[PDB]
Protein backbone atom coordinates (compact mmCIF):
# COMPACT_ATOMS: atom_id res chain seq x y z
CA UNK A 1 0.00 0.00 0.00
CA UNK A 2 3.18 2.52 0.36
CA UNK A 3 3.69 4.63 -3.28
CA UNK A 4 6.67 3.24 -3.86
CA UNK A 5 5.27 -0.08 -3.60
CA UNK A 6 2.39 0.56 -6.08
CA UNK A 7 5.46 1.71 -8.56
CA UNK A 8 7.01 -1.30 -8.25
CA UNK A 9 3.79 -3.23 -8.83
CA UNK A 10 3.54 -1.35 -11.73
CA UNK A 11 6.52 -1.93 -13.30
CA UNK A 12 6.27 -5.30 -12.64
CA UNK A 13 2.70 -5.98 -13.49
CA UNK A 14 1.18 -9.55 -15.50
CA UNK A 15 0.57 -7.41 -18.51
CA UNK A 16 2.16 -8.19 -21.62
CA UNK A 17 3.74 -4.92 -22.09
CA UNK A 18 5.73 -2.62 -20.17
CA UNK A 19 7.93 -1.53 -17.72
CA UNK A 20 8.20 1.78 -20.10
CA UNK A 21 10.81 4.20 -19.30
CA UNK A 22 8.10 6.34 -17.47
CA UNK A 23 7.11 3.01 -14.84
CA UNK A 24 10.95 2.79 -14.59
CA UNK A 25 11.66 6.77 -14.10
CA UNK A 26 8.97 6.80 -11.47
CA UNK A 27 9.88 3.49 -9.61
CA UNK A 28 13.16 5.15 -9.19
CA UNK A 29 11.81 8.73 -7.99
CA UNK A 30 10.73 6.99 -4.61
CA UNK A 31 14.39 6.99 -3.66
CA UNK A 32 13.76 11.04 -2.64
CA UNK A 33 11.22 9.10 0.06
CA UNK A 34 12.47 5.60 0.86
CA UNK A 35 15.92 3.58 1.14
CA UNK A 36 16.79 1.62 -1.93
CA UNK A 37 17.57 -1.20 0.31
CA UNK A 38 13.65 -1.26 0.37
CA UNK A 39 12.47 -0.59 -2.69
CA UNK A 40 15.29 -3.64 -3.32
CA UNK A 41 13.82 -5.72 -0.75
CA UNK A 42 10.02 -5.00 -2.17
CA UNK A 43 11.09 -6.18 -5.56
CA UNK A 44 12.97 -9.20 -4.72
CA UNK A 45 9.72 -10.12 -2.40
CA UNK A 46 7.25 -10.04 -5.63
CA UNK A 47 9.76 -11.61 -7.43
CA UNK A 48 9.94 -14.72 -4.39
CA UNK A 49 6.06 -14.18 -3.99
CA UNK A 50 4.87 -14.88 -7.74
CA UNK A 51 7.84 -17.71 -8.20
CA UNK A 52 6.36 -19.63 -4.90
CA UNK A 53 2.50 -19.26 -6.31
CA UNK A 54 2.86 -21.59 -9.29
CA UNK A 55 1.53 -25.17 -9.23
CA UNK A 56 4.65 -27.89 -8.08
CA UNK A 57 2.40 -30.41 -10.87
CA UNK A 58 -0.82 -31.46 -12.31
CA UNK A 59 -2.34 -32.17 -8.92
CA UNK A 60 -1.99 -28.77 -7.36
CA UNK A 61 -2.63 -26.70 -10.60
CA UNK A 62 -5.97 -28.38 -11.39
CA UNK A 63 -6.96 -27.89 -7.24
CA UNK A 64 -5.31 -24.46 -6.51
CA UNK A 65 -7.01 -21.03 -8.31
CA UNK A 66 -3.89 -19.60 -9.49
CA UNK A 67 -5.03 -16.03 -10.95
CA UNK A 68 -2.07 -15.41 -13.74
CA UNK A 69 -1.67 -19.06 -14.22
CA UNK A 70 1.16 -19.09 -17.13
CA UNK A 71 2.12 -15.97 -16.69
CA UNK A 72 3.90 -15.59 -13.76
CA UNK A 73 7.23 -15.89 -15.78
CA UNK A 74 6.56 -11.97 -16.40
CA UNK A 75 6.57 -10.60 -13.15
CA UNK A 76 9.95 -12.55 -13.12
CA UNK A 77 11.41 -11.26 -15.69
CA UNK A 78 10.14 -7.21 -14.92
CA UNK A 79 11.59 -7.83 -11.34
CA UNK A 80 15.16 -8.24 -13.06
CA UNK A 81 14.68 -5.75 -15.66
CA UNK A 82 13.83 -3.40 -12.32
CA UNK A 83 16.58 -4.26 -10.69
CA UNK A 84 19.24 -3.74 -13.31
CA UNK A 85 17.50 -0.52 -13.98
CA UNK A 86 18.19 0.39 -10.38
CA UNK A 87 21.83 -1.05 -10.75
CA UNK A 88 22.47 1.37 -13.57
CA UNK A 89 20.75 4.46 -12.78
CA UNK A 90 21.03 5.23 -8.63
CA UNK A 91 23.53 7.23 -7.35
CA UNK A 92 26.83 6.07 -6.42
CA UNK A 93 27.48 5.62 -2.85
CA UNK A 94 24.65 4.99 -0.54
CA UNK A 95 21.80 3.94 -3.13
CA UNK A 96 24.30 1.32 -4.96
CA UNK A 97 25.37 0.18 -1.94
CA UNK A 98 21.83 -0.51 -0.48
CA UNK A 99 20.89 -2.33 -3.49
CA UNK A 100 24.01 -4.39 -4.10
CA UNK A 101 24.01 -4.92 0.29
CA UNK A 102 20.27 -6.47 -0.51
CA UNK A 103 21.21 -8.75 -3.48
CA UNK A 104 24.02 -10.15 -1.57
CA UNK A 105 22.30 -10.79 1.80
CA UNK A 106 19.56 -12.96 -0.43
CA UNK A 107 22.15 -14.26 -2.99
CA UNK A 108 20.51 -17.27 -3.18
CA UNK A 109 17.69 -15.62 -5.37
CA UNK A 110 20.58 -15.02 -8.31
CA UNK A 111 22.71 -18.19 -7.74
CA UNK A 112 19.77 -20.85 -7.52
CA UNK A 113 16.29 -19.53 -8.22
CA UNK A 114 16.86 -17.85 -11.50
CA UNK A 115 20.35 -19.87 -12.00
CA UNK A 116 18.07 -22.90 -12.34
CA UNK A 117 14.48 -21.17 -12.98
CA UNK A 118 11.68 -23.42 -14.97
CA UNK A 119 8.92 -22.15 -17.17
CA UNK A 120 6.83 -25.55 -17.00
CA UNK A 121 3.97 -23.63 -18.77
CA UNK A 122 3.06 -20.40 -20.27
CA UNK A 123 0.25 -19.11 -22.45
CA UNK A 124 1.85 -18.58 -25.94
CA UNK A 125 3.99 -21.74 -26.51
CA UNK A 126 7.39 -20.27 -25.72
CA UNK A 127 8.48 -21.97 -22.34
CA UNK A 128 11.97 -22.17 -23.65
CA UNK A 129 12.19 -18.47 -24.93
CA UNK A 130 10.86 -16.84 -21.34
CA UNK A 131 13.17 -19.27 -19.32
CA UNK A 132 16.43 -18.56 -21.51
CA UNK A 133 15.21 -14.86 -21.32
CA UNK A 134 15.11 -15.30 -16.95
CA UNK A 135 18.35 -16.56 -17.16
CA UNK A 136 20.06 -14.17 -19.23
CA UNK A 137 19.38 -11.62 -17.22
CA UNK A 138 19.76 -13.39 -13.48
CA UNK A 139 23.37 -13.52 -15.49
CA UNK A 140 23.98 -9.89 -16.08
CA UNK A 141 22.86 -8.76 -12.91
CA UNK A 142 25.25 -11.73 -11.31
CA UNK A 143 27.93 -10.07 -13.64
CA UNK A 144 27.53 -6.50 -11.99
CA UNK A 145 27.55 -7.56 -7.96
CA UNK A 146 30.66 -9.91 -9.33
CA UNK A 147 33.06 -7.57 -11.51
CA UNK A 148 32.61 -3.77 -9.74
CA UNK A 149 34.54 -2.09 -12.93
CA UNK A 150 31.74 -3.54 -15.42
CA UNK A 151 29.11 -2.35 -13.86
CA UNK A 152 31.38 1.24 -12.90
CA UNK A 153 31.49 1.46 -16.61
CA UNK A 154 28.04 0.30 -17.70
CA UNK A 155 26.83 2.99 -15.22
CA UNK A 156 29.14 5.43 -16.84
CA UNK A 157 28.03 4.71 -20.67
CA UNK A 158 24.30 4.92 -19.05
CA UNK A 159 24.46 8.93 -18.71
CA UNK A 160 25.56 9.35 -22.11
CA UNK A 161 22.16 10.99 -23.10
CA UNK A 162 20.97 11.58 -19.77
CA UNK A 163 19.42 15.07 -20.43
Amino acid sequence: SEPYQIDIRRATNTDAWGPTPKHLAKVLRNRYQVPLYLMTEYTLKRLVDHIATRPKNLYEKARKDYVNYGSEWRVVLKCLVVIEFLLLNVDTGDELNQIRSCLLTHKHILTREIAQFKVKFSNDGKMEIHERGIRKKGELILQYLEDSQFLKKERAKNKKNAL
